[PDB]
């Protein structure tokens, strides 16, 4: 999947790019212990989480992105390079919590509940949208076709990983709330996968 | 008012360019029937209007203009000095949708309001941003940084339209669609006072009827 | 580069100015040893910096700039030219201290980066805005507005010198001090070269010499 | 006390004229249960609370004051009126956290200690500086310096409050945080004194 113009689709509403981000690496994100994921999580794990997380930042955060690798580069200890790593996550995830009220600003409901439904052939998704949306179908029709080109992604991402499987449904909530979670567990996968990749 | 960069500036995202114009003559714009100028303004109203849609054509686009006034003294007649004009405004209408959506595409904001306070000393203007650009303190700053020239100056202008009044609001409702109808409603009314400028009532002088 | 009322926006807070008055020029401000300018400087670095200078009062002070001017031709002899020039600029240092405090009190902060990226094509410039000035996005969008015209050309002088160069950032501090500072060393600049330029060697002509 | 120019020296970064507001009318601000203030406060103290906070909101926000007023005359019912004084409240709040921000950045120290020593004649204060502005005796004079006509006004309130009592002594921590809880609190003490005001 090709992420060029990512950033202009999420700032849009379509903050399920986030999801397609991290699925396309099928990386770990709803975690039971976001705070210990090495515990948790095998070498592949914490590599998918590490590049996911990357391309996350880069996506949406192209001038931070260049400045933590040049900044990375120039450290010369593993534990500079982990240090120099912890103090831009705390930049990007403060800069993703302003992205997020943009977002979810823009496109006009608090939460949404997104049904995905992998069976034999193609599979299908389900938006169900909070009571005001709800009541305006022509405004949800508008979320909708948003949304779709990003979650046709999506599906076919997880329908390649679910081939010749029994009947599955995921369910996300889609809140500024989850969204904040999901990115922070990433994040911190990402830097448990840095930690082993220097030093 | 100087109009100099205002084409630069409007693609930028500088769209109140545009009541800046039609405010500095005096023009109408939001027509209850924008349909039928005629019968709704006076020749003074139809006047100012055409002031300002000549103006903007020529600020947002100066080579269109240029081609339209030399077509324009081409033209022999009166029906075809109207069927010129008509062929020009089509293409500016087409072109300023264009523009629009440059500019609020580099503004990355739907909506805006803007509001004028007149009262008897100094006035103000507030900026009313939609919910996505208050979570971005950032995008305020740089969206009023690049008004504010022209909000200053519109500000002036309006200032003087109101001296001695007691306290006034104006308020400005600013988005592609608000600007596309304010620039339809000049663009017809400009129309319909150039029609009769080449009407036979004012295009006959005084030696044809002698005196 | 155009310095049309470069004095009252000045006082309303583009000191800006003071920089792009002496990179017009290509002058020397940011002296290493700022006490002995001629042994560091070259003889075409002192007359930039003095013509630098002499822009700089011109613009902010164009009163006193006559003044000078006309005393400095009533003068007969190298010292009293050195005498009437060390006068005038005691007094235009004081009133520069005078409007360099309006200014500042007109920002409402201490002090502002300003750094001028360089490269292939377009460059750039970013404010950097002090934390008092980040919290309030209406000054900083005020800022950016008034000081826009001038940063403009500042960057257009820039990269007419910098073609064919590899990436290139400058940095400038601006605060009271600083700017206080720049023009200070162009004061002591334009003095060792005014020095130069009324001795005898320069100031007599051929026909004193009978060629 | 005098509170003109009061928003400029606020913004300067002498924002104990919070303080000074708050105790001049002698209003409580620090709650022990903050969200439920009618349960805990009588009816003067509560008609305190919304003399100063009405004297905090002209002093730091006039253009919102008058319009408060202004919305506040046009709405016909007491519950309009509630729901008017809380939909300003909620902007004078915002506000108020952007103020804040202004202030403690120009004060360049981010928590403080102040102590004011109440004794039988003249009374003192001392300010406990954070760590880096106690290494620099002449930004601790500096804040000193600035802080001094607030703070000399605010002990000579306290003294005629505490007029032949025995020594005492009142610790106010500062801080963004603390600043930004008191004036909460004193919005919603002076929600509850317009409600019973109305109805």
């Amino acid at each position: 999947p090709d992420f060029t113009g990512a950033r202009e689709r999420f700032l849009a509403g379509d903050v399920t790019i986030v999801l397609l981000i991290a699925e396309s690496h099928d990386a770990p994100y709803r975690l039971a212990n976001p705070e210990d994921p090495e515990a948790d999580l095998s070498d592949e794990q914490l590599e998918r989480a590490l590049a996911a997380y990357l391309t996350l930042v880069e996506t949406l955060f192209p001038e931070l992105y260049a400045e933590m690798k040049a900044a990375l580069a120039a450290a010369k200890t593993p534990e500079e390079k982990i240090a120099v790593f912890r103090e831009y996550n705390a930049r990007f995830l403060a800069e993703f919590d302003a992205l997020i009220d943009q977002a979810f600003a823009r496109l006009k409901a608090d939460s949404l509940t997104l049904k995905i439904h992998l069976s034999q052939g193609k599979g299908s998704y389900e938006i169900i949208f909070p009571p005001e949306v709800q009541a305006d179908p022509e405004r949800a029709a508008a979320i909708e076709a948003l949304w779709k080109p990003t979650l046709d992604q999506l599906l076919a991402v997880l329908q390649e990983k679910h081939k010749g499987k029994p009947a599955t449904t995921v369910t996300y909530e889609i809140s500024a709330e989850t969204l904040r979670a999901a990115v922070a567990a990433l994040a911190r996968a990402a830097e448990a996968a840095l930690r082993r990749k220097v030093g």
